[PDB]
């Protein structure tokens, strides 16, 4: 009940939708202030311009205020129309990737410097802990000095079974061994961590490419931090052009304004987003469905 991640957005749309259904009188004027105050509360979320000017065409073009035919409440219909198009700006309207049961899942993490992505794939393993999967961890980070003993750490926090090396230097035989290692174990949900001290684009494209030929992992997952605000599309675009099977988790929504914005950036591009990340405990990551997440925002 706007305890959300995202809680200064729903703060401005509830009361431009309380606003519009305690009035006096429907019309359009009443309608085009509350999308002002709509559109507006979007901007200051850092939302794309164009995603703003889109929803707002598309709220209008669903509403007929001229022709109401009888049976039709119109206030209750604004308000729908306005949460029916903030679910589209957050969708990427593509079915994301689920594990099979009875089947051994490869799933490989990339992410930039300063992600949380080492342990953003702590939370995942132990999501799918608690749900009954057999999961495990392994660690293909080269030259971090102190990735392994993290997820040493880390695994140790969940009970996890993990498998690398502070020695071995290439990463494709890290986790080529680990995947055949875990595989023939009978392991569904086998994480492979790669190297997060990427600080450019294509220097991550590189190794992501090298590990994913050799284990052939059937999902990889891009871990975006949210604070960079709408900045988040050209990284949704160039990963997901990149890779065979795309899905994101975004990590950071809290401690500032843009979230909003990321969410929609990356939905923009058609990437599919998995999984939120809300805060720095263990049990503070939960998958993306973008319907709760707009009811529970209004």
């Amino acid at each position: 009940h706007h305890h959300m991640v995202l809680a200064d957005l729903g703060r401005k749309i509830t009361s431009a939708l309380r606003s519009l259904s305690n009035a006096t009188i429907i019309n359009e004027e009443v309608l085009n202030a509350m999308l002002k105050e709509v559109c507006t509360a979007l901007l200051e979320a850092d939302v794309n311009i164009k995603l703003v000017k889109q929803l707002r065409e598309n709220v209008k073009s669903a509403i007929d205020l001229e022709e109401m035919a009888s049976g039709l409440n119109k206030r209750k219909m604004i308000q729908h129309a306005v949460f029916k198009e903030l679910v589209k700006l957050v969708d990427p309207g593509v079915k994301a990737w689920t594990p099979t049961k009875g089947k051994q899942n490869v799933i490989m993490f990339v992410g930039l410097q300063g992600s949380g992505k080492a342990t953003t794939c702590s939370k995942l393993a132990y999501y799918y802990q608690r749900k009954g999967w057999k999961t495990c961890l392994i660690c293909a980070d080269t030259f971090r000095a102190g990735a392994f003993d993290q997820l040493k750490q880390n695994a140790t926090k969940a009970r996890i079974p993990f498998y690398g090396s502070y020695t071995e230097m290439d990463p494709v035989i890290i986790a080529s061994e680990g995947v055949e290692k875990f595989k023939n174990e009978n392991f569904e949900i086998i994480i492979v961590d790669t190297s997060g001290r990427h600080k450019q684009e294509d220097s991550l494209f590189e190794e992501m490419l090298q590990v994913a030929n050799a284990i052939q992992p059937d999902n990889i997952v891009y871990v975006m931090d949210a604070s960079i605000g709408q900045a988040c599309e050209a990284q949704a675009k160039a990963f997901k052009d990149k890779v065979d099977v795309a899905s994101v988790i975004v990590t950071k929504l809290d401690g500032h304004a843009k979230g909003g914005g990321a969410l929609s950036a990356v939905a923009a591009t058609k990437s599919p987003i998995i999984f939120i990340g809300t805060g720095e405990h263990i049990d503070d990551f939960e998958p993306f469905k973008t319907q709760p997440f707009i009811s529970k925002l209004l």
